[PDB]
């Protein structure tokens, strides 16, 4: 079998991307992203696509038009696909059971609902997320109660491991690509045609195959062990904070034991992103169910220490302001989860700008590419409190502290001889992402008390 | 400053493969290891040393008697030493405070107090440990307080990475040395020497030079990331067994992420060593003592975890033989904590032993290097009626009702199965706690086994 | 007093019978069991007798869980601490019965209801009474509620307006009270019998089964639906019932 | 009644008086301040008054922890837990004094005491008695014994029998009774100053440090060496004391 038109409901930051590499790579292939918002979808076909990703832009605009298509038009999208890929959002449940903790699926399954109305023939269905919990099986659920004569349905399970930011460049070179689909020839053949589309750019001996739930539970398990590297070099920083070492030095002698790798070992005011809390949350879910309390328990510390983390860092800012912090302004430099995107879910610098709200703070945030509403909508007081400042030098205006929450490299670059000449005194720098090293000496020169995470 | 004689005080995993190196790589030093320990020190010079390294023997005796020396005699080597290692070993305190949690440096302290009665001039005296806890700090404050006239001791630390079973392998080609100092002209004179010992044979860029705390830091949580990798597999080998999966393969995957990396992904019945354990009760007693209870019970659960995976095992065990093991025999393979080392401290073989031994049953123990007497002590009325010592592995499992593989010695998977089956009690299981008998699960089935192995149900 | 502590004891020891059934129930759904059979080894022994031995959602009634409460009560007033919670159990292994219903609901449903139709057949706490006092419908009603279900909720002498206030702004949004139950379960993904009304057992699934959304689940329990397990099945329900699976 | 609450009262107050000024000891200790100078200027308001504002290593005697345990029970007993437990913390302050102090000296010494030889000047519970009930240096002694130290014990008055009645095999080990300070002091690691008595001033801390184990630690947990902290630091002695660090 040969996959030669894809369609990908969800034009997110894992469907957009992805769907418009495999384009790229695929010239060959017809790949049609599909989504309900409309406004989504005319930004994918406009000149400022819905997202920032570096490179993003010239991958759409090389293939975008000839074989790469974005509609809102979801259901002749699915009727013509030889490959669906479902690639929607799993918001936490908000109320229930897994109230903050389990992944809500009803967007999984009324996708898979709508494939079964819209489809005739042989499909293959992949759900692809950064967080699969259950949703090769979900569909496969309703694949199996909803047949029609002729309809013939495959579910694969390929998660999604790019990570924002560098999407790009993971995308065209994956450490490796995991399918999951059933073992059975049926289930095998939907595995190899997969493995067909990406062996147009990815060597075969860099794509596992294996069964679904393997191929979910890896990923689970793999973005926890990734969450559980920063939980563990940050509950260092606290500890080199607290006997005078420097995390960075320590972070260096541990990352050169080739056994532990010198990837994921910077300590941060904490992980932030759609990934990492929701996957360990589910995976704590999951094994609760699964009466696996000591399991449980032991990944909900990677949890508690990131919340330790950030809780730790506004504490700090804080204190050195004395304790109060009402009406003093202070410049949040920083608001997306991670450099290089405007994505803001989960991002520390939500949580550190709540924290100094809630102490009556007026924060001015800037930040370089998240939108300004979604900055307002994430801290949503806000009237009262918050500013959105169009340049980092008009949030450090007559501010009292720097709060560097996100490791733009132009904040290493900024005037900072200029920004200390228009603060309040004293002046502090909190740099919660160690961007700010090697400027230690020219920052206190200039007047700064400069805090850094893992570093007194 | 050139250093041309080392003493180490202490003759034991680290001290002894350590020097042995050193001077294998530095013919024009004379290195004298010197231990209290007299038969220990005997064996160092005898066709039988007192541990087991792969190629240690090799080592030492192309170096013993030509510029390597095992001595009881601790005064003399301190007095002509330019550099004294002490790798000596630190228990945990068994009572008071930290009683069963920090490690006792009363004899860092001793042997401190000795290099300065035995010492006169300038000295190098370099910590050496695979967990380092205020050792530097305790030797520097008992010098400050203990000065002559013309005596110059500087102290550094220099923690050991070395693995058992790998030492050699590993001495040779280290990630990296790690030599911590004070920041002082005096301090850094002295790292610099160290250095320029370990420059005969390791390129200076894989060298890192800090602070005394920094280095024994780096050390505990560098330690405590190993530990973690395998207490984070295990936990996910427990979700692997309770939803069908094999935790073998969700390994691979996740080890192939280039940022986690495919070293230390082993699920087993649990790491043991002289090391992780006390290495990670240590850091959350640290913590604790800092008033850092988050990051205590952050890294406790790495503990938590290893003890549970013990548990579980066992627990699989005695489900698997009906909840009675009263007068069973079950044959215990393997026994030191690691394959190639005769080592069994916090051996999980220990554990799963102790456990079974509660339920009643008949042991019989198995182990091609632990020696004999070694095991009799680690599991020690009730030793007496339940263990037996077995001088082959099919003595082992002659009538047995289950084997039990707890480490991953080569030789088990090479046993003749269809012999060890045919003279077992029925049903007749395997229980694999380091996931080695995979590949021959098939044939294992086909002889007739129940084949039972950690992450995979 | 003698009269009183007689009733109290009467119907707790009732209310027990229900209870240790319905405990066994867990176990049989636990080990592969089925309770009924359980039930019927256990009542032939003539000093248990055969009566009250029937694995249900949960007790109701305004006498069984006040009973045991001021049985309970009592007890605690009277200083006699290992009495009163030997007799709480009674109402805490009933309030178990009841979530442990509810999530399985949830449980087959994806772990998600949120507008999800679910049709509630049976509000009156038994059967042959138009009564909803402590009706294990109640609960089941509010556990699906709490998780953002559409509840058509048919009952043939429940007076409408009753089950609205049993039920009290979120009953306004999510549920529905159907004049018959063929329209409670048109397009529901779900049918719940929370009452053994014998209509239940004639209705036509078949009919019911073709406007349903599939997988269509069907959640007795009552029992009242045994014997109907091969057809029901046949027509292409999952069929969940108490002390079962 | 009113006698014998004006009793139990009033010891209460003096014991609180120990306990007040010994917590903000600690507070002193971890903050850079004296407890000395502290005290002095709470206790030249004449609403407090000076007297009993000496921080230590704990109030002891048959009196205080008697009374205020009397005075915690009798309230209990009357349905004043909230009393109760108001007088409780002086007792538990005291506790954590002694247990603060303790470990304070087992930190000085690198966390180990097994071995070691450690001077226990003072037992009586103060100075000019013969007197230990409830003395601090039996709990300070307890504690050291328990992490394994070999406690040389001297006090001018006490009676050797009592002092190995009040710390009991253990006592067998780790317990010698000196009949000097001298020899108490000799080849000792730690000096341990439990006992106010004024003899302990007046010691040759130049010929005791010559023959002491180096660091040589000199824990005064009485001020009785106030004054003498710069001549025992040239000395070479390493002083810590309640309320100052
Ligand atoms: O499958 C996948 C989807 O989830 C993830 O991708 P993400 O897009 O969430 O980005 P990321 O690079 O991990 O950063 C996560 C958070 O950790 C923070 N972070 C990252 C690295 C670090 O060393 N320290 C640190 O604090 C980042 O500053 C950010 O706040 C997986 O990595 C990807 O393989
Ligand atoms: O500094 C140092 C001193 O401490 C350690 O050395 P170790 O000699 O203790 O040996 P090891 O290879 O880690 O094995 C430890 C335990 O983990 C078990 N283990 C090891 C790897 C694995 O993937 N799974 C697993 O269960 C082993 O089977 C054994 O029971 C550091 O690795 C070294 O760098």
């Amino acid at each position: 079998f040969e996959i030669k038109k894809i369609c990908c409901i969800g034009a997110g930051y894992v469907g957009g991307p992805t769907c418009s590499v495999i384009a790229h790579m695929c010239p060959e292939i017809r790949v049609t992203v599909v989504d309900v918002n409309e406004s989504r979808i005319n930004a994918w076909n406009s000149p400022t696509l819905p997202i920032y990703e570096p490179g993003l832009k010239e991958v759409v605009e090389s293939c975008r038009g000839k074989n790469l298509f974005f509609s809102t038009n979801i259901d002749d999208a699915i009727k013509e696909a030889d490959l669906v890929f479902i690639s929607v959002n799993t918001p936490t449940k908000t109320y229930g059971m897994g109230k903050g903790r389990a992944a809500d699926l009803k967007y999984i399954e009324a996708c898979a609902r709508r494939i079964v109305q819209n489809s005739n023939g042989y499909k293959i269905v992949t759900e692809k997320s950064t967080v699969p919990v259950r949703a090769a099986e979900s569909i496969r659920r309703i694949f199996d109660a909803n047949t029609k004569p002729n309809l013939n349905l495959q579910v694969l399970s390929n998660p999604e491991f790019l990570a924002e930011g560098t999407a790009i460049k993971d995308l065209k070179n994956p450490d490796r690509v995991l399918i999951g689909g059933d073992e059975t020839p049926e289930g095998q053949r939907a595995v190899q045609a997969l493995c067909a589309v990406y062996e147009h750019w990815v060597p075969r001996e860099k794509i596992l195959t294996t069964n679904t739930w393997s191929s979910e539970l890896s990923k689970l398990a793999a973005n926890a062990f990734l969450a559980q590297r920063i939980s563990s070099i940050n509950s260092i920083s606290a500890l080199c904070e607290a006997t005078g070492a420097d995390v960075e030095e320590v972070a260096t002698a541990i990352g050169m034991d080739q056994r532990i790798g010198n990837k994921f070992l910077k300590a941060s005011v904490g992980f932030g992103g759609s990934c990492f809390q929701k996957d360990v949350l589910n995976l704590v879910y999951l094994c609760e169910a699964l009466n696996l309390p000591e399991v449980a328990r032991y990944w909900q510390q990677v949890i508690d220490m990131n919340d330790y983390q950030r809780r730790r860092f506004a504490s700090r800012i804080i204190d050195s302001l004395f304790n109060t912090v009402t009406d003093k302004k202070i410049a949040i430099l920083g608001f997306a989860f991670k450099k290089d995107t405007g994505d803001t879910r989960e991002s520390s610098s939500i949580y550190i700008s709540k924290y100094l709200m809630d102490e009556g703070a007026h924060l001015h945030i800037y930040d370089p590419k998240v939108p300004r509403e979604q900055i307002v909508v994430d801290l949503s007081q806000v009237s009262r409190l918050v500013t959105i400042s169009k340049d980092p030098y008009e949030a450090c205006d007559g501010a009292h502290a720097v709060v560097i929450c996100t490791e733009w490299d132009m904040f290493k670059e900024l005037d900072y001889e200029r920004i200390h000449k228009k603060m309040l005194k004293p002046a502090f720098i909190f740099d919660g992402r160690r961007v700010l090293d090697g400027l230690h000496n020219e920052l206190q020169t200039i007047g700064f008390q400069i805090e850094t995470i893992g570093k007194k």
